[PDB]
């Protein structure tokens, strides 16, 4: 039995990497010998983790140039079938769900900064010929990268009331984001303690 | 009366969408139709958040460039109307409220170590023909981005003393943010947990 | 008496504004009736406090190019004029004092992670006939950057060993740097609480 | 007893700044009178830390061009001699081993997001005549970055689903790093507190 379970995250790994170097500048039979595998599985076992098992084998079997990348998108949830071995993955399962209401106050909080400091950068950098921002929507990204501090690059164009805007912008996204994770960690400590 | 907290969400979502496009490189009459809802409410109604109402309708009765500029700025705050209809951005301003003099800790901190480091990479980096940094006030930014580890961007130009700074000050803004936010988090769970 | 306290923090402020004006590409009235109203406080009160206090003045009665850098570098101390009046600055001193075997342990392990990710860098990058980084000692900033999550800024030239080094060094630095915290911030807790 | 300590971490100090600067665009004679005193600490001794001391002097008695990369790189184990006197790096050490599932489980954590966010990404920016990602293993760097807050650098050929995937993957960093690390700081503070 253990075995088995051996041999499943071997196959489950092997597509991973088979599915990168094939995005890479043979693959096919190897990622066919996955799928026989993941069905052969699927039918043994036949939730969360079953949908995963039939989601990780639609986009073999489905083959407008959208639907294409988007199945190639969707085909990457083979990663998510390490559930079924990982139990630290499954604890982080538990705790997303567990903390769905704290995720989408998360997801708000960043919204109403993103928003509010975009507009203030690109009306605080409006004023000069040369703009850094052409418009609201093109400075989400910079508020993004500000408020997470992963950094937005360059900022030299950006004059003094901007640069204000984003010292703020950078503050207040510290603190947005310090402020509902204290809760999503208790449930993490709380659901791995459970399990071990 | 379910119905009309979501009617009133849909225009607050429409009036923020509208801004954002309007901004982009008709919406005039999304604007007036929004703003019509929004007295109606208003006048319905008849706090922050009357005030914060009263605010969202000023821009558009009022329509030099600085105070057009300012009255688009202050145009944003729609998104503040969604306190009423969101009880986590509720718990989000109690908590800023009950945490003021720790977030005027916080900037004061912030002010001290900017203004610290800011001399000291001036002055470590004045020794050379080609000056990274001009004057202190060109150093705020810098130093702003390197406590709140959002990151500067290019560093080569600076030298082997100002690399030091700049070290000092990335750790010294590390620990002088990590200190005073641990209580606004605290006063943010306290919250929470009794509205919830 | 607390109306002297008051013109003593705006004499502090107005000593910060003009050194900060006076570094940019009159001055010299100003900072004297600062300087005198500073050593009028100090004779009026003749620890800490007292040694800034002595500090505040050296550079004004003082007036090889490093000798004038070093003094102008140390006449930003004014500032920390601030904690007579600030209590929460007070509380911080206090807390670096309490937490000062802390703050060292956490340069020593900056210092270890530093010196080891820089020399991995460096080596793994060496096999290149461009080299992103002439010397161990080259690597120190890259070395900072990455472990406080500041960022380098361009890593284009970088191999793929050198990536991995940089993914490991992101890694160790976060954790390294979250493990000393949980000390300084527990101590400027309870100092901050026990003042106020 | 405390002079023998004295001068074996002032031997560990000079051997590492020798390394560094031999490094720079003599040196072997220091090196040699370092590996004497280390072998005849070794000696004298004669664990982690013995396994540490024995690494410390292979590379010097051992002298294809990767061996030699290799040799020099495992050199740098130098500083882990510190360990014997050094009480923190100790603590460090054993927080470590008390925590190694906790490791495991960030990099599974940190391995799962990277490929999701850099399938992601690159999936997402194919759509264009120059592509900012050539294929998923070139984009491992970015989502590392990324989820790290370190910061890529330039992002500006990415489009606008390539920001999306990006916010996202900035968010889901933070959340997954943040997640396992109150467990290491945990065993870290219980280690810490007991030795002092
Ligand atoms: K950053
Ligand atoms: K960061």
């Amino acid at each position: 039995a253990r075995v088995v379970a051996i041999i499943s995250v071997f196959v489950i790994l092997l597509s991973i990497v088979i599915f990168c170097l094939e995005t890479l500048p043979p693959f096919f039979l190897i990622e066919t010998l996955c799928i026989i595998w993941f069905t052969f599985e699927l039918t043994v076992r036949f939730d969360v983790m079953n949908v995963i098992d039939i989601i990780a084998i639609i986009p073999y079997f489905i083959t407008s140039l959208a639907i294409l990348r988007v199945i190639r998108l969707v085909r990457v949830f083979r990663i998510f079938k390490l559930s079924r071995h990982s139990k630290g993955l499954q604890i982080l399962g538990r705790t997303l769900k567990a903390s769905m209401r704290e995720l989408g106050l998360l997801i708000f909080f960043l919204f109403i900064g993103v928003v509010l400091f975009s507009s203030a950068v690109y009306f605080a950098e409006a004023g000069s010929e040369n703009s850094f921002f052409k418009s609201i929507p093109d400075a989400f990204w910079w508020a993004v990268v500000t408020m997470t501090t992963v950094g937005y690059g360059d900022m030299t164009p950006v004059g003094v009331w901007g640069k204000i805007v984003g010292s703020l912008c950078a503050i207040a996204g510290v603190l947005t984001i310090a402020l509902p994770v204290p809760v999503i960690v208790s449930n993490f400590n709380y659901f791995y303690h459970r399990e071990t």
